[PDB]
């Protein structure tokens, strides 16, 4: 079966995958099951490099039209005899920014890869220490944020070498708020970073324990312990969260930061894995997870919008929730717009997409996929994605999840 | 092996043990996941379908390997042999009604699915008859507003040339009309199978609420045309518990949503006519798609109305819009004491039917694109809830429009 068809069931059109073909790995799904919702379903020896290097050169030679050419042949010889005399190999700096730009491309989960071809890729190779990582971290946060008007960027530090070694960035986000647990079993700040917040006080981090305090970046060059640095305040763009008709919104003290920048992925190009490759775009609005905090010392920002609201919350089918959800998400659009920092918003997004993945289908052959992660979290069915069918495969270069550093670090 | 299942809020995990029983295929591949993809017998194949059904059958109700099992195996298989086929006993036609709702991995609503009821209605022979049975389900399923989960069952296919169908896609919906210009009078849904109905002699009203007949196939025969009783379809007509002017829009919706359309397969047995129908969550109710004007959605109208700014795609108010249609579906029906769940409310207690499952039967099948609601998904607690999708039977399956393969005489 050489090509797969998808269809959009709101305008009928159908698209031809023939790209799939080049998938690499494992789904997790079998012909029997599916585990399209499951959220996740020792370095490589000589041999197991030799043919994933050899793939990598392939297509990058065949993106250049440059296929079969004597540069192509002379490049696989010298990939190959680095393998045999040192089990691994270095990638030219255009092979390693084509390598980043489509290991995005390939980001089945990710709506925005319409922008996939403008990465601006930061080459952190020749980097050796944490105070190195911290200089290129704040020069990409500079350039990314850009006053505002916010530029994709990707930081590569050095790739691995026998897994003792490895550069990581301890942070998910190169910029996040601390949550802190309360002797009482109440939540300050925000919830999802508790752990990481108590790893950053363990390694000495003085937190300021407000609601809002940005983390300390906890790096880590070549297997070292990892050291906190403090983000120059100046560089971290905020936004106040105001909503256009509500007065009383900006009463609830709300902020975000502009720049989405994660950090805890493992790209993987050609066989090598680079576990610390920090990646920034912008934001979509459904993403500002500011619903979660705490307003007092009992109440979501959800529930605390509702009752300023004056909505019935007795009943789940007053939908209370829902009025709610779509009020604080327009107040996030607005604050952005208001302040001229990058947003989208999820009806764009989601047409974009669609456009992107029409145009990928036509000059590519396909674009991988993965719905349960494309639909927006809310007004699923009103966003063009929603009736499209898609394919989800892996493609590599890619990016992976991995470990979290502090259960296999081995400490000094 | 034993596969786990996460939910992200809660850390509840649960064992599926269950999928290791499906024979079915999904679709998917160890490369490809195709869970997006909306649709991804012979005398000598029977037996063992029939045999594996059989073989459940006594295994639930505790009396695998007794006497009757025995019997029962060696009459379906004598039964085969001489007729090319077998007819269920009453009992194992409940049973497997009940199980391809209990399998049917896209309903979120199936916390219900052992309180069905079952009308046999295998004796059936001509259209006319299945409009009677069809009648009585609609009245009983309806129950003025007390809504009842029922399916009602029409003779098995025998060699395809004789199917029993129903044509309509439920018992119950509005015609659709494509107007001069372009915009449509009533569902944009159905304007094929209105067109169907016109050309095979009905007359048509040509209102926004114009109840289809039923268009009904018995025995492989030419369909036939019926009018269901006015009085037996309830409707409820939309308003709004803030905004007096939503009333204006005379918008009305039916209470009970009944699918005609699909094949229910039971031991390798095809039941091609089986409409079955329960009570709506609110997200379905498809009044959205309506036209208020010569050019206007309601969805449109509604932000109208409302006074939103609707230049701007970031203003939301497509998503304010529907918030407050959906609001306005649950209270009317509420209002008029016509049984609806909110989508809030039917994810809840579907949370629950996984843990139910997990517990008694070691897995649940679920489809999270399909189980997820149309709107504020991540606010609900099946989307941060992990599935496991797989295919067991008996179930529900679809199949062509007749109008496709039927040949006219
Ligand atoms: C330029 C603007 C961008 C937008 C608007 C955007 C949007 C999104 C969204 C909405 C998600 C899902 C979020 C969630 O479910 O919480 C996502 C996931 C993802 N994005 Fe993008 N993104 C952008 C840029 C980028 C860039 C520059 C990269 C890498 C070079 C990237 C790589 C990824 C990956 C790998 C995921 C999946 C993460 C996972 O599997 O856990 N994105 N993106
Ligand atoms: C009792 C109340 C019920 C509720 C609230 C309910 C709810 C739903 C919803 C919301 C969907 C998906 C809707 C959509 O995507 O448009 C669905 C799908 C489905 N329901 Fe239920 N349901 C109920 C009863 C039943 C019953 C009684 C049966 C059969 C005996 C049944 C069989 C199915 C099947 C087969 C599907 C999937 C159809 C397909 O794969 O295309 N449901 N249900
Ligand atoms: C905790 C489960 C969810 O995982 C997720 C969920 C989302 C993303 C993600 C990654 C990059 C993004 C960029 C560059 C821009 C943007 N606007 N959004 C992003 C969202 C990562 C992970 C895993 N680190
Ligand atoms: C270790 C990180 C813990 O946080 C987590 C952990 C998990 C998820 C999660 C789980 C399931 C999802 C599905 C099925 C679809 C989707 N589109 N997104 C999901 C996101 C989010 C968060 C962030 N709260
Ligand atoms: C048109 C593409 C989607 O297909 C769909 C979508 C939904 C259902 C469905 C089936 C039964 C239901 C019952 C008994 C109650 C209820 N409240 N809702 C139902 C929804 C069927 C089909 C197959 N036609
Ligand atoms: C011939 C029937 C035409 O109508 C149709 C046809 C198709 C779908 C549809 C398509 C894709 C869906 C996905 C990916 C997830 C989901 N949860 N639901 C879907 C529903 C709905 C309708 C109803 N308008
Ligand atoms: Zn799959």
């Amino acid at each position: 079966p050489r090509f797969l068809k998808v269809k959009n069931w709101e305008t009928e059109v159908v698209l031809t995958d023939t790209l799939h073909l080049k998938s690499t790995l494992e789904t997790g799904c079998t012909e029997y099951i599916c585990m399209g919702s499951i959220m996740h379903p020792d370095v490589a020896t000589k041999d197991q490099l030799f043919p994933l290097a050899k793939e990598f050169i392939d297509q990058y030679y065949s993106s250049i039209k440059r296929f079969g050419s004597k540069a192509h042949m002379e490049r696989l010889e010298e990939v190959n005899k680095e393998i045999d005399t040192t089990s691994t190999y270095q990638l030219k700096d255009t092979e390693l920014i084509y390598g980043a730009k489509h290991a995005w491309r390939n980001a089945s989960r990710c709506v925005g890869r319409i922008q996939w071809s403008k990465l601006q890729v930061f080459d952190a190779r020749d980097c050796t220490t944490a105070h190195g990582m911290f200089n290129y971290i704040c020069n990409h946060v500079k350039y990314a944020t850009n006053k505002g008007n916010l530029r994709s960027a990707i930081t590569i530090f050095p790739q691995r070498t026998d897994g003792k070694h490895d550069f990581r960035v301890w942070n998910s986000q190169l910029i996040r708020y601390a949550g802190y647990k309360q002797p009482d079993g109440s939540t300050l700040g925000d919830p999802a970073n508790v752990q990481f917040t108590e790893i950053c006080i363990q390694q000495g981090w003085k937190p300021p324990r407000g609601r809002f305090d940005v983390l300390p970046l906890l790096l880590q060059a070549n297997g070292n312990d990892p050291e906190l640095f403090q983000i120059p305040p100046e560089l971290v763009l905020e936004v106040p969260i105001r909503h256009p008709k509500f007065e009383w919104f900006k009463d609830l003290g709300l902020k975000w930061y502009g720049l989405p920048a994660v950090s805890n992925m493992l790209l993987e190009i050609g066989g090598l894995e680079f576990s610390a490759c920090p990646f920034s775009g912008w934001y979509m609005g459904t993403e500002i997870g500011v619903r979660d905090y705490c307003d007092n010392s009992r109440y979501n920002i959800l529930e605390e919008v509702a009752k300023k609201m004056n909505l019935d919350m007795r009943k789940t089918s007053s939908l209370w929730k829902d009025q709610a959800l779509v009020e604080i998400n327009i107040a996030v659009l607005y604050s952005f717009q208001s302040d001229k920092v990058t947003i989208v918003d999820h009806h764009s997004a989601t047409e974009s997409f669609i456009k992107h993945m029409e145009n990928e289908y036509r000059c590519r052959g396909g674009c991988p996929a993965d719905w349960v992660w494309i639909v927006p979290p809310m007004s699923g069915s009103i966003t063009p994605v929603f009736h499209q069918e898609m394919l989800n495969y892996r493609l590599t270069p890619s990016f992976e999840y991995q470990p979290d550093p502090w259960n296999t670090h081995v400490w000094k």
